[PDB]
């Protein structure tokens, strides 16, 4: 039987604003050919969100996670179906709880219209998915780690210095209050929730975080735990830890690009036979350690999807 190879390809590079960056679509476009060419991937099988100005899908917050449901859509039982996500842009960190000084934060993507997915979304999402199916996500953006909440970590801070790259670089992450003065020049609140702001703008499209009341999220984090027990498909690989950021190298030229994109690309030029998932970001953290990037690469994934091979290549 037909085994089915999905992408959903994200860019913001926020052009012509205060938060604008250089290298993300370009991450997107290097990304495509490489599965196009060495993974079996289809073009019609490949949606690609990018926000240059004379784009017709802009990778607005319900745009993102309307592609990942339409992969969702796709994706049966026992049929080894394989989903890859990636994501180039801003990432930030947000309040846990509904209070100015939170205990633990919660790490998130920035859209390109700031309607944060946070890491209980992308938790939700790969809940969805049935057994047997794999979600690739390649999430080269700042505070990265830890986007697929609850996945176990299997390359990173808990499982000689080189000298700084000279390359011109710019990092990939917001600072919360950034991303709630730009949600607050939308709703015109007096408010230092930014659930409120999400809720406001956005409505039912908002994250699972600022829309669900709090009985109702214990609720669902209940059942996906449960369901963690058994079934582990997620397979996240950050461009840096969770209290980290990404570079993105290069200056406004049309050849500026991700560090930590970039080298997965490089390993990819240099070894083309399959390798193991936990091999490919065990050699992209070599290439930007030796680099001068300070960013490491983590990995986040099930000890049978650690051993298995990066987008399934024969």
């Amino acid at each position: 039987m037909v085994k089915k190879r999905l992408a959903v390809l994200v860019g913001c590079n926020y052009p012509n604003t205060r938060n604008e960056l250089h290298g993300c679509i370009n991450d997107v476009l290097a990304m495509k050919e490489t599965i196009l060419s060495r993974f079996g991937f289809k073009q019609d099988d490949i949606e690609v969100l990018t926000d240059e100005p004379e784009s017709k899908v802009k990778p607005t917050g319900a745009n993102i996670k309307a592609a990942l449901r339409r992969m969702v859509d796709k994706a049966q039982a026992g049929s080894g179906d394989i989903l890859f996500f990636h994501y180039s842009g801003h990432g930030t960190r947000i309040p846990s709880v509904k209070s100015a000084h939170p205990f633990k934060q919660d790490e998130a993507i920035v859209p390109c219209d700031f309607n944060l997915i946070t890491d209980v979304d992308f938790r939700e999402l790969v809940n969805q998915l049935p057994k047997g199916t794999s979600f690739t996500m390649i999430s080269d953006s700042g505070h990265s780690g830890g986007l697929i909440d609850k996945e176990k970590e299997q390359i990173g801070p808990s499982s000689p210095a080189i000298e700084t790259t000279n390359k011109t670089i710019t990092s990939r992450a917001l600072p919360f209050k950034a991303v709630l003065d730009h949600l607050s020049s939308l709703t015109g609140i007096t408010t230092s929730d930014i659930g409120t702001h999400l809720l406001e703008l956005f409505g039912r499209d908002a994250g699972l975080k600022f829309r669900l009341p709090a009985m109702d999220l214990m609720d669902l984090l209940e059942t996906m735990t449960a369901r963690e027990k058994h079934v582990d498909s997620g397979i996240l690989m950050s461009g840096c830890q969770a209290d980290e950021t990404s570079a993105d190298v290069g200056v406004g030229n049309g050849k500026a690009y991700g560090a930590f994109s970039n080298a997965i690309q490089r390993v990819l030029n240099e070894n083309e036979g399959a390798m193991k998932n936990k091999q490919l970001v065990m050699m992209a953290r070599d290439v930007l350690e030796r680099l001068g990037f300070h960013q490491h690469p983590c990995l986040y994934c099930s000890d049978q999807n650690a051993d298995a091979t990066f987008l399934s290549q024969p």
